[PDB]
């Protein structure tokens, strides 16, 4: 719920942690309605091997630090041999080791096939207050050029008539390998809700927010605060 949510914060922001990634900011994002890709903590190449015997493979390894925007990455991890490869392969690579590392991030690995990838980042306008742009999803991001707009508080309608234009300026696709507009909606009025009532957040950058029909889910979330 919210009042959760902004304890969560003042607790960051008390204890210098300006960056948040996806494990710490999905109760935040759930109390206002929105999905993340259950996303665990890993010290040890043996607890990334544990998380992963749970999970059930395949599963994705991430570093977990404050730093990267080299490595960091491993994908399609199937086995726990490769798990353990993998994660001795970035926590040895670690390369100073002045990084507070914390340790990796593991999650499951998503069906991506048929799904539409988008971006939605959430940035400050010295006049016009947070501006929320939704875009597809790729590392080019000209949000003047290519971005719907919105500005809290967004509802409902407003939202779906954003898409739909975004739709219609070919910004955004129809569909590809049937784009459900209704979510889209929907989660923006839930961007917006969670901007509205948290002034902290700085930045929201969800980086890909994955589109299958009825589902989306954010696969990878970065929130900075101050
Ligand atoms: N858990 C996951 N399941 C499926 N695909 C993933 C997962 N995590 C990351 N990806 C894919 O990895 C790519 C992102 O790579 P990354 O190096 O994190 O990009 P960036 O440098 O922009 O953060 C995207 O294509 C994304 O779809």
């Amino acid at each position: 719920m919210t009042a959760e949510a902004h304890l969560l914060l003042q607790q960051a922001i008390a204890e210098g942690a300006t960056s948040l990634d996806t494990h710490e900011v999905q109760p935040i994002l759930q109390a206002y309605g929105m999905n993340t890709l259950p996303t665990w903590i890993a010290s040890d190449s043996t607890e990334a091997v544990h998380i992963a015997e749970q999970i059930g493979y395949p599963v994705a390894l991430k570093l977990r630090s404050p730093d990267i925007p080299v490595q960091g990455v491993m994908l399609y991890l199937r086995t726990a041999n490769e798990v353990q490869q993998a994660a001795n392969a970035i926590f040895d690579r670690v390369a100073a080791p002045q990084a507070r590392v914390h340790g990796l991030l593991v999650q499951s690995m998503a069906n991506r096939a048929g799904a539409q990838e988008l971006r939605v980042v959430v940035e400050h306008d010295p006049v016009f207050g947070p501006l929320i742009m939704l875009g597809e999803g790729a590392v080019e991001w000209r949000p003047e050029d290519q971005a719907v707009v919105a500005l809290p508080p967004l509802n409902m309608n407003l939202a779906r008539y954003l898409v739909i234009q975004g739709i219609k300026s070919k910004k955004i696709r129809a569909r590809s390998a049937p784009l459900d507009v209704a979510g889209l909606s929907q989660l923006l009025v839930q961007v917006s809700n969670l901007i509205v009532d948290c002034p902290e957040i700085q930045r929201l950058d969800i980086h890909p927010l994955l589109a299958s029909g009825s589902e989306f889910t954010a696969l990878d979330v970065t929130l900075d605060i101050s």
